[PDB]
């Protein structure tokens, strides 16, 4: 699997966790590990790298609880996730029709 | 909120490799086949297509040969990746499926 694809899958998963609710890094790691039956166990440093860039692009933001650091999906990120899920829907029909146009 | 440039790149690669998986084909026929199945929403450009196909030949996922016309085909290396990629993204959607359930 190309490295760009594994990076894309991890970004996707992380952003989908945040879409379910604001959460903190150890909490994200735990939920991801339970949902993958132990297959995908992320380490702190990978999240911080990814989260630094997403914050820079205005896709997530952070704030303090009560003291843990919580991350949240911003209004733009909910939007990007919608465009992205629609983009990839249009692609899957296009592929369906190619087979149809073949028949 | 544009679709990221890395994402449009992957969508176009994806579509293109599926074309080749159905059968060997040449550029004008690919552009033709893509616009008919998209009812015109997506009209690919030769330079972008020739640019892209060069990387794929370089990575051995496709190769080319002559007919009159130049044809491209998918190698075994390319048939594997298509399966590897498809199973990967199966494992991912189940992860997301479980994330929604574990909440309840």
């Amino acid at each position: 699997i190309p490295k760009e694809m594994l990076r894309a899958q991890t970004n996707f998963i992380l952003l989908m966790v945040l879409k379910q609710g604001d959460n903190y890094v150890y909490g994200i790691i735990k939920q991801v590990k339970e949902a993958s039956n132990g297959e995908m166990e992320l380490n702190e440093a990978t999240l911080y790298t990814i989260f630094k860039r997403l914050e820079k692009d205005g896709i997530i933001s952070s704030y303090w609880g009560d003291r843990r650091k919580y991350y949240r999906l911003t209004e733009i990120g909910h939007e990007n996730m919608r465009l992205r899920h629609e983009s990839w829907s249009r692609v899957d029909k296009i592929i369906e029709n190619l087979e149809a146009n073949k028949k």
